[PDB]
């Protein structure tokens, strides 16, 4: 089994849905996903979770006190704390394979301006902490990135991307709107099909992701 | 305004939620791909030609769905780990589009003829949001929608360094004193250096 805790100020957005890969995983008892409203650990009347940044700048920064109290209750020393952020280490397929063997992931969802850095620094004295980016784009907060990470990881768990791009794929019918499936794919010749698909893959990779083959992007 | 149509066999999963950025909402409609299936079994995929594992999404089903939802002005977005990379620059570009249609399929793919055919009468962009595989494009659609919509007015280099707020001392850690100094040129220089060190440590590829 695996336990995933997600902490967010948008709990409804992160509520697991039965008809989904994570929903299936949950139902098969392979993972338990629990979502927590960050505001549960506030004490003030207007349940404030953020404040203006020291040093100036646009936006707000999430308060360390509230996150501190939440992670105190949810995490143990065995927890792998995941914090989505544009500023993080890259989250890759390798990362997904690695986290697929973890007993307990806690995903801290915060606005992109950041959670006060002292939260992650403090947590790091007790547990493993991974600040990660799923890609080079900005979201308002970590929530969508958490859903991506959960998807990528849960499909790898026992019971539930190489280094090239997969080429085009086809299915029936063999002709459609005047466009024909590549005759080699209909030929039954596994060796020539494998050769064709290898070529297509390399051709697609050169065009769309030349960086994967060690060329200028 | 902006119109976004999402096509998926998981419409519940992609149903917009009020308590979110996209909920603050610009028009977003989610369509169940099964609405365009031809058989009582509501089949949306089939075995890949040439063999191999997994399934490939049927072109006859997707072709109908797209014929109905797309127009000449449509930008057809297809999330796929085999795509061109989706970046901030892409999100900016798409932020001024009048009509996005996002075709969510399983990662093995939609029959290539669907995109090829569509590209003869509309603009088509197959894109990847990162180097990892998901079972389907659904979560990637959420990310794309999140990244694009926050750039639409009225729906609101180096790595950013650490940020801080009150209190000035917390569990033994003090906010860097430079930040409370009132020397704003120095603060900018300090932040530049923090950004440089973080970019070196976490994303050396950017330098
Ligand atoms: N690119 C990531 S992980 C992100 C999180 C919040 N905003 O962007
Ligand atoms: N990396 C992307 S966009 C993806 C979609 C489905 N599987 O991976």
């Amino acid at each position: 089994s695996m336990k995933i805790d997600v902490v967010t100020i948008f709990p409804e957005y992160l509520q697991p849905v039965r008809q989904s890969l994570p929903g299936k995983a949950i139902d098969a008892g392979l993972v338990d996903v629990a979502v927590h409203d960050l505001r549960r650990w506030t004490h003030d009347v207007h349940k404030s979770v953020d404040d203006s940044p020291y040093g100036g700048g646009p936006g707000m920064v999430m308060k360390p006190t509230v996150w501190g109290d939440a992670l105190d209750e949810i995490c143990t020393s065995e927890t792998l704390l995941v914090v989505p952020t544009p500023a993080g280490y890259p989250f890759t397929q390798e990362t997904a394979w690695q986290w697929s063997t973890e007993d307990h992931l806690v995903i801290a969802c915060g606005r992109y301006e950041g959670i006060d850095q002292r939260v992650a620094d403090d947590a790091a004295t007790r547990m493993r902490v991974r600040e990660v980016s799923i890609g080079d784009y900005v979201l308002n907060g970590g929530e969508a990135a958490a859903l991506v990470i959960i998807e990528a990881v849960l499909r790898l768990v026992p019971g539930v991307m190489a280094s090239l791009l997969e080429g085009p794929s086809y299915t029936r019918p063999p002709s459609w709107r005047g466009m024909d499936v590549p005759p080699v794919l209909l030929s039954g010749d596994h060796a020539k099909i494998a050769a064709w698909r290898a070529e297509q893959s390399r051709q697609r990779t050169i065009e769309r992701r030349p960086d994967l083959l060690g060329f200028d992007s």
